[PDB]
């Protein structure tokens, strides 16, 4: 670190030269470990900081829980959500990560089973895919009850009733898998953002949520329990507010709200808060039609959707129709209201026309019935192609010839035309927006640097510029390793940076990450 | 190789026009649009090849009783109550319609299954015709725009 | 079309200022400044 302490800061030093390049074995030896930062270092000017980055945890910035989680909160933060909480969003998200790979190194005889499904969920909710194919393959061979028949060989309809309890096993240990390795984390922000809520600001003793903001009112059943911050790493969150609120209020009334055998208000806070959360609750229903699919066969088509949560430019048509979606209930009802309108006219004027009988020798089938009208212009007006008149009788020698004309010549040309293309409209422009989102973030963050805000104009400027600034000068992961790095230190040994830094985590000010300027835009 | 070919039968001279393709810029360019974004386009349709499929499971195990391709009744009718035949049916002609699959379907008036049957075919209509085959012809316009 | 120019204007009040027409870029450079920008120094409200 002293010989590149120099090399970095002083350069045009042929003296340190022939004295840096006989050290060659150790520079480049250390260089997996040497993670640089920058900040603004408390003198109103932007100084460099070296540190350890220990290898116990450069090995997990892999391990695939992790790089999920990067690639949903870079896609998170660079969308949508102002200056003013960009960098107070990132290190909510480097105290997170700081979590999970805690819970990456640990991953009687049951607790070494346990972390044998945690570990292998990605590798084994695809094995339950491949299974759903296997079923809906072998079910597409039946016959009219309903009897399977065979083409291949005799041993076919016990196979199916083989890999077909094996898919309800593979789904049991899908959703056990998912409780060690995703269910810890969720709790964890869960945990922090009901702690961070009544300490640095209060709301069990002074705001009182109200009726609305649900989520706000069940998280009043875990402040009396004992082990309340089970996974928030801050176990003195309890006194932390009677220190500070038990003055303005009674030091009585804190003691009372705050405070083979297990704790039974926390567990059954535990379940209230996964129920509600959103990923999970498909890992249920995925898992509730395989018990299902033994009461009938067919229930196994509907695991083929897995198709539609496992992909990414399938995962984009689905959600496509509710991204748009709420101008699309409003004009489907409209549409549902300008076919009604045309069967009052119809029905109030035409009655004579609506035969769908055979030449009237045939008890003839009217359509003179409101209702039974309205449905027929809904199924048969709509999905046709020419409107309403294929399914009525040809208007030649009428009185009503031309006053027939335009009932049909404007179904064609306000409905079927217009009504029917901006209700496909609101659907593909949905999927012709959404589509570009996510290829904006992939732009946005590659002719920009995260952290400095830069551009990549500026930072070419010398052969291969940008992909250093971003590979030794900030390289954002460092940024974590860095507030990983100043836990394993003792306060007592926190050098001259490295406990203004921490003075400033505390007080949250955030007034640290380089701005505007990285190093080269005040130096030269 | 098409040459040599050409000569076993005189028809073989006839895949030699697709050197418009390949000769020119302007169908150069759109014979390259369909695999220019075609990873997006297998994705979809192995989703249009489900929810197709998905439709037929419903299909089977509700409604053989309509899916009559014959002549009156008095034909020995034709049916479409077996499960990959049933599948082909609706991937022939369902999906190449244009009004979805109340085409080759009887027409639905007295039963019991009335309106839990214009469910089954509005749906149809408005979620593959409408939506799933504008979003295959989209990734191939959007490819050659 | 007539759905974005209700949009612009969505967007064109949210990175400018009505009554200096300065910009977001300009008056950000602080922790939370656009925001005071239009909450106490001009805030169109005030000068009716
Ligand atoms: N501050 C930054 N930190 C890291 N990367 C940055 C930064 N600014 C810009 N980038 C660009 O973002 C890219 C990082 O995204 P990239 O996809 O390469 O990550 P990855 O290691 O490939 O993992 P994944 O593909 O899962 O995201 C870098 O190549 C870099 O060009
Ligand atoms: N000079 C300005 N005066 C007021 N608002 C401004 C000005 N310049 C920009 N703005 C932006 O316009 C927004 C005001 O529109 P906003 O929709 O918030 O009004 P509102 O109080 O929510 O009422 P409504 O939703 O009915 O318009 C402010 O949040 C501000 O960000
Ligand atoms: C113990 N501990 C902390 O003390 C801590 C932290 N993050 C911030 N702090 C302050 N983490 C993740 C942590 O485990
Ligand atoms: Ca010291
Ligand atoms: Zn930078
Ligand atoms: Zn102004």
């Amino acid at each position: 670190v002293l010989l590149t302490n120099l090399s970095e800061h002083m350069p045009n030093d042929t003296r340190l030269q022939t004295f840096l390049e006989l050290a060659e074995s150790v520079l480049n030896y250390f260089q997996p470990f040497l993670g640089r930062i920058e900040i603004m270092g408390s003198a109103k000017r932007i100084e460099r900081v070296y540190f350890e980055i220990s290898e116990s945890s450069r090995t997990q910035w892999e391990k695939p829980q992790v790089k999920e989680s990067k690639r949903q909160f870079i896609f998170d933060v660079v969308n949508e959500g102002g200056e003013k909480e960009k960098m107070e969003l990132f290190v909510n998200f480097c105290e997170d990560t700081i979590f999970e790979m805690q819970l990456a190194a640990q991953i009687a005889y049951q607790q070494k089973l346990l972390n044998y499904f945690a570990r292998n969920f990605y590798n084994m909710r695809m094995l339950a895919l491949f299974v759903a194919f296997a079923i809906n393959f072998i079910l597409l061979f039946y016959k009219v009850v309903h009897y399977v028949l065979e083409e291949s060989s005799g041993y076919m309809e016990p196979t199916l009733r083989i890999l077909a309890i094996l898919h309800t096993v593979i789904s049991f240990f899908c959703i056990i898998g998912y409780y060690c390795l995703k269910v810890p984390l969720v709790i964890f922000k869960r945990e922090k953002e009901v702690a961070r809520k009544l300490e640095f600001d209060g709301l069990y003793i002074t705001e009182q949520p109200s009726e609305d903001d649900i989520k706000g009112q069940w998280d009043r059943l875990v402040i009396n329990t004992q082990s309340f911050p089970n996974n928030y790493w801050d176990k003195f969150v309890k006194r932390k507010v009677m220190d500070k609120y038990g003055e303005f209020y009674g030091r009585d009334r804190i003691s009372e709200l705050l405070g083979n055998s297990i704790d039974v208000k926390y567990q059954m806070w535990k379940l209230g808060v996964v129920f509600t959360d959103n990923s999970f609750l498909y890992l249920a229903w995925y898992m509730t039609m395989s018990v299902l699919g033994h009461y009938n066969n067919f229930f196994f088509a509907a695991h083929l959707l897995d198709i539609a949560m496992g992909f990414k430019t399938l995962r984009t048509i689905l959600s496509s129709v509710t991204h748009n979606g709420k101008q699309l209930v409003l004009t489907v009802g409209l549409l549902a209201v300008v076919v009604y309108l045309y069967t009052v006219v119809a029905f109030n004027f035409f009655r004579k026309f609506y035969n769908k009988s055979e030449d009237g020798d045939t008890p003839d089938m009217k359509c003179d019935d409101m209702l039974t009208c309205y449905m027929f212009h809904m199924y048969v007006g709509v999905r046709a192609g020419g409107g309403i008149g294929d399914e009525i009788e040809d208007p030649a020698g009428d009185e009503y010839e031309i006053y027939r004309i335009i009932f049909d010549i404007t179904f064609f040309f306000f409905v079927i035309v217009i009504l029917l293309a901006i209700i496909q409209g609101l659907i593909i422009d949905a999927f012709g927006e959404l589509r570009d989102q996510q290829e904006q973030v992939k732009e946005d963050m590659e002719t920009k640097c995260f952290i400095c805000g830069i551009g990549n104009d500026y930072f070419d400027t010398v052969p291969h510029g940008f992909e250093t600034h971003t590979l030794q000068e900030h390289n954002l992961a460092n940024y974590l390793f860095f507030l990983m790095y100043l836990i394993n230190k003792d306060e007592t040994e926190h050098t001259g940076q490295e406990s203004y830094v921490w003075k400033m985590y505390q007080e949250r000010c955030w007034e640290f990450f380089p701005a505007g300027d990285c190093f080269r835009k005040q130096y030269e």
